[PDB]
């Protein structure tokens, strides 16, 4: 099954003619378009990163809390790869505790973060987990108590293991962070290889399981990065699961995803990467 030398040709081609462009901005005018209401509302101005990047009111997460159920976070449902997500932004000051108590109650095993706390100049995230397993970070609003159990760090990403409990029912979960450390706004990962590897360690991981709640993926506004990786992850599951890999069309998949949250994928180059790490990747799998 020489297949891939056909995919690869196909790239290679794309590439030739310079095409990346036009096939993305193709994309970007056909892409879904859903009211916003609930993130535009006065009260949640604050609860928002960006100006101009909402979670569309149909696909948004609600907090389960009383007072105010808004955060800037969309869930993902991908039905036939089979996978959901939650894409949402750096958490803010003021927001760390919606997201620990999203986790919470959405039931997530794991957080994917592919941005860092500063980029190019001022902090664009909040420090939302805690740097040393002796300071523990209690969330006073959502009432949640959290604290580094151990890291490895290695050169471009490190894992994380956290102990996320919730004081009112007095339980406790183990929370796996998965930090991509080499990833530039609006730029691409350092490698197709690095990103393969740190993908797999996500899913070896178990943290994409159907067992628990979707994965929590974040960057800075949570649609460039987060929008690459799951789109990568997502195409990797359909070629498998087909029996012919080259139905995979990454531009429909997109659209699809691009119906639970605005923007994913910024630029005609994050397109080609996913791409890219998709065919290297199935190449991977399929051996
Ligand atoms: O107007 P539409 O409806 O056609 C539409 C549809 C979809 C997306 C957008 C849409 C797409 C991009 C933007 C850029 C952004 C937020 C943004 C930041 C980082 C990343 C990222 F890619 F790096 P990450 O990897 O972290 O996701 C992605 C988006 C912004 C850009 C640069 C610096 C600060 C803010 N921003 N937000 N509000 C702004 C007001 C004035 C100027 C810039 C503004 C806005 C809207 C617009
Ligand atoms: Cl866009």
């Amino acid at each position: 099954k020489l297949e891939f030398m056909e995919m690869e040709k196909e790239f290679e081609q794309i590439d030739k003619s310079g095409s990346w462009a036009a096939i993305y901005q193709d994309i970007r005018h056909e892409a879904s378009d859903f009211p916003c209401r609930v993130a535009k509302l006065p009260k949640n101005k604050n609860r928002n990163r960006y100006r101009d990047v909402s979670p569309f009111d149909h696909s948004r997460i609600k907090l389960h809390q009383e007072d105010n159920d808004y955060i800037n976070a969309s869930l993902i449902k991908m039905e036939e790869a089979q996978r959901s997500y939650i894409l949402t932004q750096g958490p803010l000051p003021n927001t760390c505790g919606h997201f620990w108590e999203m986790v919470w109650e959405q039931k997530s095993r794991g957080v994917v973060m592919l941005n860092r706390v500063m980029e190019k100049g001022s902090l664009k995230c909040a420090q939302y987990w805690p740097q040393k397993e002796e300071k523990e970070m209690i969330f006073e609003d959502t009432n949640l108590k959290l604290t580094l159990i151990s890291e490895d760090i290695k050169s471009y990403y490190t894992v994380r293991q956290l102990e996320l409990e919730n004081l009112t029912t007095q339980e406790t979960r183990e929370i796996l962070h998965f930090h991509y450390t080499t990833w530039p706004d609006f730029g691409v990962p350092e490698s197709p290889a690095s990103f393969l590897n740190f993908l797999f360690k996500v899913r070896e991981s178990g943290s994409l399981s159907p067992e628990h709640g979707p994965v929590v993926v974040h960057c800075s506004a949570g649609i460039g990065r987060s929008g690459t990786f799951c789109l990568a992850d997502t195409c990797l599951l359909l070629m498998d699961k087909r029996k012919d890999p080259s139905s995979v069309d990454i531009k429909k998949v997109l659209l699809e995803m691009r119906k639970f949250r605005m923007g994913l994928i910024q630029t005609a180059d994050q397109l080609r990467f996913s791409y890219l790490a998709v065919i290297e990747g199935a190449k991977f799998i399929m051996g």
